């Protein structure tokens, strides 16, 4: 049944593996898969993974092409493997998980999730597929997503957005907001209250609240007065300090978005991966201000304002724990004379 | 005469092989050609082909840098090899043809096209080069292009555009529209009536007719009324249906061009090559609508309108054959109650 | 002390080597450095150099992240090696110099610049680092940069701009204009009068003088009259001739910048490196005019006007020598009937 | 602590990892580890594995250099991973097991065998190391070897021979015969009665019994008469039939050993690995007789005689199951008129 | 039908492709084919060819495993391609011919030899396979081998020996001497009278005539007298001159064979390929005599004696043409005073 030439047949005719019969000639060289079309070789897939070229080619061809959770969400929930599907990490151009379950013979540790080898693993189940909700009930450790209610299980509302072929979006003609469920050692877990990152980027940044709309349109002094943000160091934390050689603050993506429309700068994504907290080496082209490690998070500005207004400001410095994307992000809060000095995310 | 160090000499001084004498030091590593400039290695060429690095480097250096036919045209005409030149496929970043004739010692099957080994092959001749028109007369199988008339041979007008260093353009200070001629087994062939693709792209799409101008500026309902297109399913075929999870229709490049200026979308060119019919995996970022295989063709809208108005609409479904770029493209025409349901290009 | 796993620790936590203790797991494959993050491999660095992957990874991690001279300046001054730092060539994505001094064990020829092996080499010293000015006094061959005066040494003012993490800029919150000093065989050299290139690019070209502002806004005939440039062939040399198949002139970057905003064109940087004179294979998309070797230089228009008005125009053709970026650039000046025919930079 | 440069220090000074402090400079290229010795690079390790070069270098450096069970024995017992050691497969020049336990950060699934991830795996414990017997008692699945008695556990006597640095030997100044113990899902298993292969090769074949001594010294007809082997087809099964184009029988290594001293032949070990039954493509140089699949096993001739004399010969053909090296080897027994026609091992 | 995983199934079960159904998991890396056996990867084939790894793996698996002509014979006859089989060159560990006919989809230029593309090529036909003799009759250019008579065709007797799995042998239980036939442009050719090389090697050299037996057993002076070889410079041509720094003569393999049993020497086969005349760089370990280019041929000593006695010795130097292995070998004959000075094969 399964064969390399058959996988390439599906790619050239269906753009991915669709379970069609047929074979096309394949040549493998330079960590790349080629197929001969009318006597000339045409590249189909360049292996950017640590797996053998033919294996990653098969896993990429069999990737999930439906709206799926972003890898950072699955990582924060501790998912180790997916049930009968492949979650493709488009940030790394590699499969999001090492092993597979009933997908590819070279990476399979099992054919079905109920096998013994899958017991200590947090298997990801998709309720939109038949029988996977029931498989979640019988799994020792697992994470389940659904579009609607699950009888006898308390749900946790996930993010509004999901990944569709590497494009993060809030679905309009399709459903991207799921119900999340988790089991540990046979015991269903109650997921905590959590904020969610917006998963936006600088070039295509769009405001998602009237507070964010006012932040981008209005000036710094005018915005801080309107939302009564005196004493919270928004000039440093959000807008960023560019007067010195060392860049100060600038930890919210919306603050970088406002700056980029005025003046450009360089963001070095030295760990190209999906994470709730991103680390960038930033170099400002206009002034020369730079910082080796700029921890950046894309929170809705209303959510960040709700957090910063919810802290005690009578201590020089302390640790603030905030559950974001189902993981605890430890912040360092600095205060002086009852007002916020600085407030930034840490490495890990 | 021929040497690797001499080829690199021409590249660093002439940008390509110009037949100049001289040698520069060359080091080959990581499927890439380097040259030492003032004690440091500088990359000259990264081999993206299935040929050895030094051979593809020589063929790329000796590529034709004059306006030449697009590879899709040469493929549709069945060209297997070029006479004393190299047609470089910039879509694949590889030579458009396997073997050569009197160009590179490693790929040469012959020095001149009149040799015996070139008889069963469709050799491409360029009338702008001296003696190549006469060589075409004496060749068994061949394809000839000229700027003017050829005495005693009936011509076929080719496309307006040609490729100049990988840039498709309609020449203004240079001639890009050629006369085409073909011989099979010593017999001159009469090339059929054919449409020609426009070879445009989304980002730089420009209208080339008043009908195309009206299509991009006016709305869907207003455009269909002006050109009396009721009953031909232009809303589905050309404008595209985005209300469902499966994208419907959207097979003309001009329809994608109008959509992209409003909302962005992803086009996955999973077979990166020059072809009359292109296949894309499309993912709409705004709605979430997607389709694994979206057959796309860039016809002048007047040409597509002429075709769709030239069919019989009394059958549920049938095959429509249209000669485009000198090749037969088979379409699937669906009709209901005397009007067009859908109409799309097939795989191959 | 030094180790591959420790270097990767600094990269994932500090974006570069910062001298921190710690180790992260590293796997090397496909000429690329990977690290395991939560069970999956994440790429840290793809070796684009001719050095072993681990060595170039260490040198890139230890690159200088302060405003440093552009490589073309250091090359024109004959620098062979840097003292206790790594100048990273972002044009080639490789270290700007072969060997190192007290940086990396695999590339070190010495630990300190005063060793015997460093005597015949032009060592680069940075006065902003303690003791490097005094080390320059005791070096046989060397180049020194400072922000202020050096007691007992006559300075040479360098360019306004410097490179900060591969971004060329004129510093505003940091100092990018240095004083330059050079010694040959123990004898301090007097650097000649020189122009400086502006190191701009087409997409982000910005005028830096009222003459340049008038050049971009005004028309060709209107600009030549305002600055009294009749008889100097600015239509050909600066604006470029596109009426023929062979592109004529067009050797100043500002002339290409004005053209690109009107019509696009292709620039093939077939020697990707930092140099005072750049060579491009240009293909005009609008007209089809092209030229294999287009020598391009980015001089301030006032500087180029000062040069062209400073020549004798009574000879058919002769060589004009101009010291630019501390190197002699030989120009070919063609004149007819007392006016300039053409004037262009040569290869090397 | 752990580093690539530290591992290479141990290799150049101790031949393997000995836990010594120090670092030597290392360059990685061509899937090979090099170190600079007096200014020149010297190869330390060529990666013959499917793991990254640096990882296999660390695992090979930390391989077990004491007498350890042969890989075929561990595979037949279902061992998946070793506890705090590396069993190196010298037949494949690769580690015998995928993952490790407390050995290498890149391959470790756990630090100690008692962790949860090691529960479903058959972990190999070495009783000669402190605490590994007690760890076996508390492990869910495991295989244990000891030199002496284990209190409260019934032993299974293993082979006389063990592997020391890829050299199979019966220890004289060291102990190579161990007691074997196995647990499955917390339940200790009783290992069955089993024969053991001799693990010899053709070039260095030595007889290990007077029957084997008589087999090599005496002739075919003389040997069969002495041990009363009439009717068991030893001429075909053991001595081999070379009169026809297809080689017949010849399934015992001792039969090939006798033949090789007389006439040479080619053995293509097309699956180079340690297994109880080996498959060779044999081509006889003297006669031209060949056979694509010759299943070969190296049993003590007395053991094979004991087996063949313990079967019923009243059936045309049937399957005979024999437990060898703790695994069931299925044989095909063919008989005619109450005597053995042929008898050979199967594929798997 | 055809697939990489199916080919690997045949290799692990049949040692080569036998047309069996089944698939085994395959991983491709390091220009090598691996398969997973009991959880570990086992190497199946290391690509030593210039073809992609998977293609050479398929061609090697489908190689001809019957007695086939040696590659040097097929090359001298101008064979370009084989009909529905693969002649494997074991000297180069690569396929003997570039393209194939009805064998591998990636290398096939045609499915059957009667197609048009196979007309200008010298296709090799094997009369032992049904219909291949009749296909030879209808082929334009071809070479045919048979074991018996071919009706209506005059035969040419080939060598006594043939290659069986890279082992050259004179068949005893199988037929290795064939009848040779050749057609050029539809015209059957009469193959000339030719000698044949013995295709022996030094280590396993065996005399094949009483003259060769006397040559190895007797001394130099005694052998020349017995066969009346005075005046033919056999001391220099055959025995070799080792008294000087430049080795003199020594062009017959039998002369090197006699020397190697006495004293060892180094033979550098710097073009490792099958050819009638071999070129070796020889370094004598006993004396220090060496020669960069020693052209060596392995003729039966009786054949060389017949040749050298059939020449005119009245010219200082001239060219002697001898047809060996169906190709003209040009010799240089030097004579002085009516006796042979020297006589050696040339380069090509």
């Amino acid at each position: 049944n399964m064969s390399l030439e058959n996988v390439a047949f599906n790619v050239v005719n269906k753009g991915h593996f669709d379970g069609q019969q047929g074979e096309v000639p394949v040549s493998i060289i330079n960590n790349t898969v080629y197929t001969k079309v009318d006597g000339v070789d045409v590249e189909l897939f360049e292996n950017k993974t640590t797996l053998p070229v033919n294996v990653a080619f098969e896993l990429w061809a069999k990737r999930n092409i439906k709206p799926v959770p972003e890898v950072k969400i699955l990582n924060n929930l501790g998912v180790d493997i997916a049930a009968n599907t492949v979650i493709w990490d488009y940030k790394r151009d590699a499969p999001a998980h090492i092993s597979t379950i009933g997908v590819c013979s070279m990476t399979d540790i099992a054919k079905k999730p109920t096998e013994t080898i899958c017991a200590p693993l947090t298997v990801f189940f998709d309720g939109r597929v038949d029988g996977q909700v029931d498989l979640f009930r019988n799994a020792r450790n697992g994470v389940l997503i659904t579009e609607g209610s699950v009888k006898g299980l308390q749900p946790s509302v996930g993010p509004k957005q999901a990944s569709l072929n590497g494009v993060t979006l809030i679905g309009e003609a399709v459903k991207t907001q799921f119900n999340y469920y988790k089991k540990v050692d046979g015991v269903v877990q109650q997921l905590p209250e959590t904020y969610f990152t917006q998963s936006r980027n600088l070039q295509e940044f769009k405001p998602r609240s009237q507070m964010e709309i006012d932040f981008l349109e209005l000036a710094m002094d005018e915005f801080i007065e309107r939302y009564k943000l005196e004493g919270y160091a928004f000039e440093h934390i959000v807008y960023g300090d560019f007067s010195h050689s060392q860049l100060g603050g600038l930890a919210l993506l919306i603050g970088l978005a406002k700056r980029f429309k005025e003046s450009p700068f360089e963001l070095e994504d030295f760990i190209p991966m999906d994470s709730t907290v991103k680390n960038y080496f930033i170099t400002d082209a206009q002034t020369g201000s730079s910082k080796c490690v700029c921890s950046v998070i894309d929170l809705l500005l209303d959510d960040f304002v709700e957090i910063i207004k919810s802290q005690d400001l009578s201590v020089v410095s302390k640790v603030v724990k905030v559950t974001i994307d189902y993981t605890e992000i430890s912040f360092m809060l600095w205060c002086k004379d009852g007002h916020v000095e600085t407030f930034y995310p840490k490495l890990q």
